[PDB]
């Protein structure tokens, strides 16, 4: 249960984001990200776009209807006071792609976590311009310790959770709508 596995589906939940959190040290902001994919297909990794910050962590290739994948990221070391965004895009088996926004900043004074997720026609690799459709076009959801759910199109739905806080949690599940 690493950043860079997939595992059984039914087994991500909290606890298991809580240790790809604590597997990576003491960083001022970073994320867990946990995508469950009951899709009915495969997903294949594209690739990831930071706006800010990194990972080290190859996005898993393969994961199989049945699988969550576990993935993380990390604020740039050293004395920069910003946060963690991205996207991350996936191709599906019907030909088209299905993309995850996150988005940890620094400063909490002025600024929330948000998160979203939309399929999008085709391959399409994220990159800046799919950033700010996800997020000042599609509606992101805030890191607000609440669920939220919403209809993809295509035939699917998500539900996901994230946190409101630095170290951040992010629980994705892509069902049959
Ligand atoms: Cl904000």
């Amino acid at each position: 249960d690493v950043a860079g596995a997939v595992i059984d589906g039914a087994g991500l939940g909290f606890d298991v984001l809580k240790t790809v959190l604590e597997a990576l040290g003491n960083v001022k902001r970073k994320i867990a990200v946990g995508i469950d994919n009951e899709s009915g297909k495969t997903w294949t990794a594209m690739n990831t776009y930071f706006r800010s910050g990194t990972s080290d962590i190859v996005l898993p290739h393969k994961v199989a209807h049945g699988k969550a994948l576990l993935y993380n990221g990390q604020k740039n070391r050293g004395p920069v006071a910003t946060g963690v965004v991205g996207v991350i895009a996936y191709s599906m088996s019907d030909g088209n792609t299905l993309a995850v926004l996150f988005s940890v900043p620094y400063d909490y004074n002025w600024y929330s976590n948000w998160w979203n997720v939309r399929v999008y026609k085709g391959q399409k690799r994220a990159d800046q311009r799919m950033y700010e459709e996800l997020y000042y076009h599609r509606s992101p959801f805030r890191g607000d310790n609440g669920w939220h759910s919403r209809g993809l199109g295509y035939g699917l739905k998500s539900r996901g959770f994230m946190n409101s806080s630095g170290h951040a949690i992010l629980e994705i599940h892509v069902t049959k709508a």
